[PDB]
RNA sequence: GAUCGAUCGAUCGGCGCCGAUCGAUCGAUC
C-alpha cells in the first residue's frame, strides 16, 4: 500500500504517546495516513477482553464519503468493522445498534450533537479516540465546540469514567481576530483548552522532506486603476435618480427613514440603505386601507427598482457592463410578465427609453473592465509559458461566477480555456445552486487529463474538497481572514505555482498584507507555544476551560414568552387581508400553513405550483404547495406577509418563523 | 437522482442588524 514519510511519523509520534494533540501541517502533505497510522497505533495497544472505539468528526458529505472510503480501503484488511452515519442515511438501524457494534465510526458532528442532546448516546466515555478533521473550525457555536462542550461538562465536575483522545487535523490554527502576538498566543491557548489539547506537534526536523511534496505558492498583488469614462454607470445613477425623485415626491418622508447620511450609487452602503427604507415603508398606519394599500405598492415597487438598479451597478464594476445589462433586462422581463401596474409600465418606459444607449454603451471594445482584461493578459501570460496549467480562481459571488463563465466562453484570445462552475448547494434569490453529484462529476473531470482547464469556484473549494493540484491560484477579489488565505494559498501546490490576487479597490492589498502578517505571527506563537511545559500549559488550558464553563453555564437560558392574541398576516406588497394566527396551522414544526376555506379564495397558482396574490396587480409570491400524505395544502412564507394586531396597530416584521412568537397550533386532518 | 419547507452553524463586507458565500441537520415529495 502506502508507506509513511518522515514527517508523517514525526507529526504522529505525540499522539501515538497517548496525549491530546493538535496536528498543524499544510494542506496536501497526507494528514489523513497520518490519522489512520494513528488510528492502527490505537486499535492495537488494548489488550485481550476489551477494543477500541474510533469516530472520526468530518465536516462535509463528500469529505465524509472521501473518509469512510479510506478507511474502509485500509481497515476491512486487519478485520474492523468501519461504518459511516450522515444526513444521507435513512430512519433504520439506530445508533446504539451502530457505535456498540463497530469499532471506527466515520460521523458528522451536527448528528452526534442531535444524539447527545435528545439522549440517544449517554455520555461521550463510549468512545476512546476522536479525530476532528479540520479543528479549526472550533469556534463560538460550531457542532464540534458543542461536542467539546460535552466532553469538558463530562471532565470538570462530574468526572465520569475513561474519557476519549482528541486529535485535531487542521492546517492552520487561524489566529484570526487578534491583532498581536498577545492576543494570537491567547487565541491559540483558548483554542487548544477548547479542544482540551496539550501538544501543537508540527513538522520542525525533517522540514526538508516536507518541501518536496508540498509547495507554497508565490503571492502577487496586482492592484488596477478604475474605469473613467463609465456611461453605463452615469445613466444607471440618472435613472436611480428619477426613480428616487419620484420616490420621495410619493412620500415626502424618505430622508427620515434610514440613518444612513452619505449614500453613493453602486455600494453596499446604498443596498443596505435602500433595504432598511424598504423595511420601513411596509410599516403604514392611516385611516385608508386603500389609499395605504397604493402608497405601501408604489414604494415596494420603487424600492425595488431601485435595489436592482444598485445591484446592476455592484455587477457593472466586478464583470462586463453587458452582465448588468442582460441581468437588468431578465429582472425586467421576469416583472413585467407578472403584473402589469401604472408604476411598472413607467418604471419599463423610463428603463426602455435608455435601452437603446445602455446598448450602444455595453458593446464598446474601449468600455471593458480594467480587471477582467488583467485578468485576461495574466491568463494568456501563464498559459503562453505552460500550456498544461490548471486554473483553480475564486470569485464571491455565483452572479460573478456566471459573468466569469459567459466572458472566457465568448473571449477570441482566450480559446485554450475549458471553464468549469463550481458553486455550493442550496437555491437563491436568483440562482438554484449545484447538487452534490453535480460538483463530484465537475470536480472529476477537472485535472490533467483534460475536458477542463480553469475551475470558477466560489468559496466551496477551499474548505475540505480533494482537486488536483493547480498551478495558478488568481482571486478575483477574493479575500478573508487568515484561514480562507492559506486554505486557497493551500490549493496549488505544483512546482513553480503562482497565487495571483487581482483587485481595484484600495484596501484589499492593505487586507492580504495584514493576512500575510497574521500568518507569520500564527507560526512565530506557535514556535513560542511548542517550548512551553506540558504541566504549565496544561494548567492554563484547564484554567481556561474551567472560564468558558463558568461563562457557559451563566447565561444560557433565553427563554421567550409565547403569544397569545389573534393577530392578522397582511401581504407585503399590496398589504391585502390574507389570513389570521387562528388560522394558522403547523404540521410537524416546520410545514406552517394556513387552514380555511376563506383563504383558498386569497391567492392564485401559477417545481410545484408556487402561490402569489389574488389582488389585481400584485403577483407577490406568498408560498407554495407541497404534497402531503394525503392533501395538498400549501405552505406559505413569512418574508411575504406582515403581522399587524387586532387591538394595537403596531406593524412589525419577522425575517423567519421562530422570530414570529405566537400559539403554533399542531396540525390535523379531523 | 431531482425538489420543497424548516432549523442550526461558520465566514466576509457595510450601518445588534442588513447583503452575500458556504456547510450541515430535521422533515415530507416526485
Ligand atoms: N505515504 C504516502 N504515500 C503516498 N501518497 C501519500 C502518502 N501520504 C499521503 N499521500 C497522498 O496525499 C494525499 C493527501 O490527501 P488528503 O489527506 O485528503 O489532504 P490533506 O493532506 O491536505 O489533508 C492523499 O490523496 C494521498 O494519496
Ligand atoms: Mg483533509
Ligand atoms: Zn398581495
Amino acid at each position: 500500500p502506502f508507506k509513511p514519510r518522515n514527517y508523517q511519523l514525526e507529526l504522529a509520534l505525540p499522539a501515538m504517546k497517548g496525549k491530546n494533540t493538535i496536528i498543524c501541517a499544510p494542506t496536501g502533505c497526507g494528514k489523513t495516513f497520518v490519522s489512520l497510522l494513528i488510528c492502527e497505533h490505537h486499535l492495537k495497544k488494548f489488550p485481550q477482553g476489551q477494543k477500541g472505539k474510533v469516530v472520526f468528526f468530518a465536516n462535509q458529505i463528500p469529505v465524509y464519503e472521501q473518509q469512510k472510503s479510506v478507511f474502509s480501503k485500509y481497515f476491512e484488511r486487519h478485520g474492523y468493522r468501519v461504518t459511516g452515519i450522515s444526513g444521507a442515511t435513512a430512519e433504520n438501524v439506530p445508533v446504539e445498534q451502530i457505535v456498540e457494534n463497530n469499532d471506527i465510526i466515520i460521523l458528522t458532528p451536527q448528528i452526534l450533537v442531535n444524539n447527545l442532546k435528545k439522549g440517544t448516546i449517554p455520555s461521550l466515555s463510549i468512545f476512546t479516540l476522536m479525530i476532528f478533521d479540520e479543528c479549526h473550525n472550533t469556534s463560538k457555536q460550531h457542532p464540534y465546540n458543542m461536542i467539546m462542550f460535552n466532553y469538558l461538562d463530562q471532565k470538570l465536575g462530574g468526572s465520569s469514567g475513561p474519557l476519549p483522545q482528541v486529535i485535531g487535523l487542521t492546517a492552520s490554527v487561524g489566529v484570526g481576530d487578534a491583532k498581536n502576538t498577545d492576543e494570537a498566543l491567547d487565541y491559540i491557548c483558548k483554542l487548544c483548552a477548547s479542544l482540551d489539547a496539550s501538544v501543537i506537534a508540527t513538522v520542525k526536523h525533517n522540514l526538508e522532506e516536507l518541501e518536496q511534496v508540498v509547495y507554497k505558492p508565490q503571492k502577487f498583488f496586482r492592484k488596477v486603476e478604475s474605469r473613467i469614462s463609465d456611461k453605463f454607470k452615469y445613466i444607471i445613477a440618472q435613472l436611480m435618480r428619477d426613480t428616487e425623485s419620484l420616490a420621495k415626491r410619493i412620500c415626502k418622508d424618505l430622508e427620515n427613514l434610514s440613518q444612513i447620511q452619505n449614500r453613493e450609487f453602486g455600494t453596499q452602503k446604498y443596498e443596505q440603505w435602500i433595504v432598511t427604507v424598504q423595511k420601513a415603508c411596509m410599516v403604514f398606519q392611516m385611516p385608508d386601507k386603500d389609499e395605504e394599500s397604493r402608497i405601501c405598492k408604489a414604494l415596494f415597487l420603487y424600492t425595488s427598482h431601485l435595489r436592482k438598479y444598485n445591484d446592476a451597478l455592484i455587477i457593472s464594476e466586478h464583470a462586463r457592463m453587458k452582465d448588468a445589462l442582460d441581468y437588468l433586462k431578465d429582472f425586467f422581463s421576469n416583472v413585467r410578465a407578472a403584473g402589469f401596474d401604472e408604476i411598472e409600465q413607467d418604471l419599463t418606459q423610463r428603463f426602455e427609453e435608455k435601452l437603446q444607449e445602455l446598448e450602444s454603451v455595453s458593446r464598446d471594445p474601449s468600455n471593458e473592465n480594467p480587471k477582467l482584461e488583467d485578468l485576461c493578459f495574466i491568463l494568456q501570460e501563464e498559459y503562453h509559458l505552460n500550456p498544461e496549467t490548471i486554473t483553480i480562481l475564486f470569485v464571491k459571488t455565483r452572479a460573478l461566477v456566471d459573468a466569469l463563465k459567459n466572458w472566457i466562453e465568448g473571449n477570441p484570445k482566450l480559446s485554450f480555456l475549458k471553464p468549469g462552475i463550481l458553486t455550493g448547494r442550496g437555491k437563491t434569490n436568483q440562482n438554484t445552486g449545484m447538487t452534490l453529484p453535480a460538483q463530484k462529476c465537475i470536480l472529476d473531470a477537472f485535472k490533467a487529463s483534460g475536458d477542463h482547464n480553469i475551475l470558477i469556484a466560489t468559496s466551496v473549494a477551499d474548505e475540505g474538497i480533494d482537486i488536483a493540484q493547480c498551478n495558478l491560484v488568481i482571486l478575483y477579489e477574493y479575500v478573508g481572514n487568515v484561514i480562507k488565505m492559506i486554505q486557497t494559498r493551500g490549493r496549488g501546490r505544483a512546482r513553480g505555482s503562482k497565487c495571483f490576487l487581482l483587485t481595484s479597490n484600495a484596501g484589499v492589498i492593505e487586507k492580504e498584507q495584514i493576512n500575510m502578517y497574521k500568518e507569520k505571527m500564527m507560526n512565530d506563537s506557535i514556535l513560542r507555544l511548542q517550548t512551553w511545559d506540558e504541566a504549565v500549559f496544561r494548567e492554563k488550558i484547564l484554567h481556561i476551560q474551567t472560564h468558558e464553563k463558568f461563562i457557559r453555564d451563566s447565561q444560557e437560558k433565553p427563554k421567550p414568552v409565547p403569544d397569545k392574541e389573534n393577530k392578522k398576516l397582511l401581504c407585503r406588497k399590496c398589504k391585502a387581508l390574507a389570513c389570521y394566527t387562528a388560522d394558522v396551522r403547523v404540521i410537524e414544526e416546520c410545514h406552517y400553513t394556513v387552514l380555511g376555506d376563506a383563504f383558498k379564495e386569497c391567492f392564485v397558482s401559477r417545481k410545484r405550483a408556487k402561490i402569489f396574490c389574488a389582488r389585481q396587480n400584485c403577483s407577490h409570491d406568498w408560498g407554495i404547495h407541497v404534497k402531503y400524505k394525503t392533501f395538498e395544502i400549501p405552505v406559505i412564507k413569512i418574508e411575504s406577509f406582515v403581522v399587524e394586531d387586532i387591538a394595537t396597530g403596531v406593524q412589525t416584521l419577522y425575517s423567519k418563523w421562530k422570530d414570529f412568537h405566537f400559539e403554533k397550533i399542531p396540525f390535523d386532518p379531523a
